[PDB]
């Protein structure tokens, strides 16, 4: 009977996992029972698929293959969004051979969109399957009717998937086609959007009991000028402008397509569907791109933060602006969070004129009860460098996801922004130093353009927080200057093939202010899990003394003086990433480990080559000397050596690991009469002559007698079998190695010794894991550039209790070392070695705790050394 156990339907602001997921899960299960497919298929919540986690999969019990992937979102605008449709599609691409059928689904429960991934036709809107979009209802509906309809829709979708009976929606496809062919013709592009938009707008508005002109577009086919006038009576001036459609248009006067668009409007009741569809096609000369991909969850949080920095109500004359509006998603989301805004207070601008219509459509239908011929958003298609302070006079809040170009700045773009800033301020840009990015110039230009007190919220690459180039230094100077930084928001973002990523940040300023303490807001939780009601109240209750933390987040305060004085070095000190990692290590690793210093092992800095004559000790390190000497040195006098920690690149430190050699003559080479002493005399002779050759005065004083003694001494600093070596300085590779035979090590590495073969290989296996590396990055929480750790800090590393690993596993752990290289710290990946080690610490859950360490490591490394991720 579909008996519902739920008392309420969600609110858009409810935590997705806590509130939406149980409803969706109960419905999927019921759908399997109703059709009797529960004998064959199971519902799995949070299914790990490669490096990502799916909200729901319908999974075959016997084969473990995927019938259907279901991704849940909170809002209708999210379901319409190409970004989130690509995220859902990604699960099918990541599952590949584990797939039964290529069907996937995106839903906020109110609306279900149903798709079939086809690798030979990857464009999302080409993949919508009939009868999407399925309108289940609205969250203000009676729960039981709504729940029943949810169950029936899932039943339909499951039946179609299991039989591979899906059919691609043709109208969507026909409209995509029409627009793709008009992309390079602004006249016909616009003409198509006039007709299509008229029909879609009328559907959205009629479904919401808003009065619309009663005649359908096709009625005006012979008099299209009338279509323009009929549209203007609703609003959307920039859409309902010239040029008129042509009567002779071979594509747009199609009853089927036009009805379909009107119906689509009736179904969605939002401007989002059509706007996203247009944006996909228009944004094909990409880019067009900005700092982050579409993030509606972020936009919702930004809205709350903006209002809190504003610190007062927005009056009726005050405007909310996005000067590089793009798709309109961010402006639409942020605007919607201001109760009582009028359509006339929203201003969207973008240089790309192909976005004009879609911006009109999205933002005009945003407030469907209010939009009219006298009350509509302003939509402009101007380069920011053409705008003037007067254009921003009424602007009280700016939000932006500024243009970003992942590569090398176009100098003509650079110049165009710089001149405009010079013109406005009389001075060069505060940000234009080093290898400038357009995003910083854009932000600075907008800042100069607005009035004091204007709230400016900008999404920026996180590198700006922590990087040490002159461009990041100048940027932080800008932030605590004119920009009037008040708030820093740190959050995790979602990627196509990566669950969480901390590579972006939000900077919120109030122009011309100089607040004493700057807010730092850190979300430990993905933004979909943030209860928006809790956050609203946490920010506005946080008085002077008592700082109230929102759930899954920490709010802290930093003194401006501290950021001002730490502008060259960076603001890494403000992030919590190092603290949580220290906590994670303590709650998960410490009980089963001991500190290296407590253990039986000895620690010692590499001894070789500390007291000069490096070029002789490492006979083959210098090419010109070696071109001379190579024919003169017996191969068995050469021992594998470490000078620069860089030259090894493998866990096994032997002759095959490195070409670098140390010169160790045998004992008989030092006594007189033998042939060995002869061989050595020859060598030293040629060495002396080359030192002359290199000398400007053709002089070298030091005798063979002395060189003999140095070589004899340094020979005694060899490293015993099964030493494990720790580089003192690393950039990007997780480096640790072991030797099997006698080697020589420079001062550039730390030596660990004392154990036996097995104890030593196990320690190497540990050092090669994400867990040991995590600990290193934690000790280095206050560093930039290379990670430099000496005996002092490494003494304190936690190493696993020897008597805690089972003998089979010990054998698996050592073995695994034999089949790895050095993992990339900027992009760690969970692998057998880590999972193996995970068995020592956890029964629940190996994968998920190993996946956490990996993510924490990645985030810490991104702070210390960004460039490895670009
Ligand atoms: N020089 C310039 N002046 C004004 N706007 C610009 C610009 N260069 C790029 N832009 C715009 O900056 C935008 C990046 S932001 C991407 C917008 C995103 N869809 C959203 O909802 O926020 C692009 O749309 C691009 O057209
Ligand atoms: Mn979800």
């Amino acid at each position: 009977l579909n008996n519902c156990v739920f008392s309420y339907l969600p609110s858009y602001g409810d935590d997705e996992v806590s509130v939406y997921h149980p409803i969706c899960e109960a419905a999927l299960n019921q759908a399997l029972v109703n059709t009797g497919l529960d004998s064959t298929y199971e519902v799995v919540h949070h299914e790990l698929v490669g490096s990502i986690e799916a909200d729901f999969v319908i999974k075959n019990k016997q084969t473990k293959k995927y019938l259907l992937i279901v991704e849940v979102k909170r809002t209708k605008s999210q379901v319409s969004s190409t970004r989130y449709r690509l995220q859902a599609q990604s699960y099918v691409r990541e599952a590949n051979i584990k797939v039964e059928q290529h069907y996937y689904c995106l839903t906020n429960l109110e609306i279900i969109d149903f798709f079939k991934h086809d690798p030979n036709k990857p464009v999302v809107s080409q993949q919508i399957i009939e009868p999407s979009p399925i309108v289940v209802g609205n969250f203000s509906d009676t729960v039981s009717e709504f729940y029943n309809r949810l169950v029936e829709a899932f039943q339909n979708i499951i039946d179609i998937s299991v039989n591979d009976a899906g059919t691609y929606k043709s109208s969507t496809a026909n409209l995509v086609d029409i627009l793709e062919n008009r992309k390079d013709n602004s006249t016909s592009w616009h003409q198509a959007l006039v007709v299509a938009g008229y029909e879609y707008i009328r559907g959205v508005l009629r479904g919401q009991n808003v009065e619309v002109p009663t005649r359908d577009a096709i009625y005006f086919k012979s008099r299209p000028g009338r279509l323009l006038e009929e549209g203007r009576k609703i609003d959307f001036n920039v859409l309902f402008s010239e040029p008129e459609p042509n009567t002779n248009d071979n594509d747009i006067w199609n009853v089927n397509l036009l009805s379909s668009l009107n119906d689509l409007g009736r179904r969605i009741l939002t401007g989002d569907e059509l706007a996203e569809l247009i944006h996909d096609i228009a944004t094909r000369g990409r880019g067009h791109e900005g700092v982050v991909p579409t993030d509606i969850e972020l936009g919702k949080v930004l809205s709350i933060i903006s209002q809190h920095i504003l610190g007062r109500p927005l009056t009726e004359d005050e405007v909310i602006s996005d000067p590089a509006a793009g798709s309109g998603n961010l402006l639409a989301t942020v605007s919607a969070g201001f109760n009582n805004v009028m359509p006339r207070q929203i201003w969207a601008n973008d240089i790309e004129t192909l976005f004009l219509e879609l911006l009109s459509i999205r933002l005009g239908l945003l407030f469907p009860q209010l939009v009219s011929s006298n009350n509509a958003p302003t939509i402009t298609g101007e380069d920011v460098c053409s705008l003037n302070p007067e254009d921003f006079a009424n602007v009280s809040v700016v939000v932006m996801n500024p243009p970003y170009v992942s590569g090398v700045t176009d100098p003509a773009i650079k110049r165009k922004f710089a001149h405009k800033i010079i013109q406005l301020t009389g001075n060069r840009p505060q940000t234009l130093f080093g290898q400038i990015g357009v995003e910083a110039l854009f932000l600075e230009l907008v800042t100069e353009l607005v009035q004091d007190g204007t709230v400016i919220s900008a999404i920026m690459p996180k590198q700006y927080l922590t990087a040490q180039g002159n461009e990041s230094k100048a940027f932080r100077e800008f932030l605590v200057g004119n920009f009037g930084l008040e708030h820093i928001f740190l959050y995790p973002r979602e990627g196509l093939f990566e669950e969480v990523i901390k590579d972006t940040v939000v900077f919120v300023g109030r122009k011309g202010s100089s607040v004493e303490e700057i807010e730092v807001l850190d979300s430990f939780t993905p933004l979909e899990q943030v209860d928006l009601h809790n956050l609203k109240r946490a920010l506005s209750n946080s008085s002077n003394e008592q700082i109230i933390q929102p759930m899954g987040m920490e709010l802290r305060k930093e003194k401006r003086e501290e950021l001002e004085n730490r502008v060259t070095v960076g603001w890494r000190h403000i992030t919590s990433n190092g603290r949580v990692a220290e906590e994670w290590i303590t709650n998960n690793l410490e009980s089963h480990c001991i500190r290296l210093v407590a253990s039986d092992y000895d620690l010692r800095r590499g001894r070789v080559g500390n007291k000069g004559a490096s070029d002789l000790l490492f006979i083959n390190s210098k090419k010109k000397l070696w071109d001379l000497l190579d024919e003169s040195v017996p191969r068995d006098w050469l021992y594998p050596a470490l000078r620069k920690v860089n030259e090894i690149n493998t866990p096994i430190f032997n002759e095959d690991a490195t070409p670098v050699r140390f010169l160790c003559p045998p004992n008989s080479a030092y006594q007189d009469g033998t042939g060995e002493s002869i061989i050595l005399d020859k060598i030293l002779d040629v060495y002396v002559d080359f030192q002359v050759y290199k000398s400007k005065q053709k002089k070298f004083e030091k005798s063979k007698e002395e060189l003999k003694e140095i070589l004899y001494k340094e020979s005694d600093f060899y490293s015993s079998e099964h030493t494990v070596f720790i580089p003192r300085a690393l950039r990007r590779s997780a480096r640790a190695f072991i030797n099997e035979q006698k080697v020589f090590c420079s001062t550039n590495a730390l030596e660990v010794f004392g154990g036996n073969s097995e104890e030593m290989w196990l320690l190497l296996s540990w050092l090669s894991s994400v867990f040991a590396q995590l600990q290193f990055e934690a000790m280095a929480k206050d560093q930039e550039g290379e990670r430099k750790l000496e005996k002092k800090s490494i003494q304190n590393l936690y190493i696993p209790n020897l008597g805690d690993i089972d003998d089979v596993l010990k054998q698996d752990l050592i073995e695994e070392v034999r089949e790895i290289h050095f993992f990339d710290l900027c992009r760690p990946r969970v692998r057998k070695l880590d999972l193996l080690w995970a068995k020592v610490f956890w029964s629940g859950n190996e994968m998920s705790k190993t996946k956490e360490a990996a993510e924490l490591l990645e985030d810490l490394v991104f702070e210390r050394y960004p460039e490895g991720s670009q």
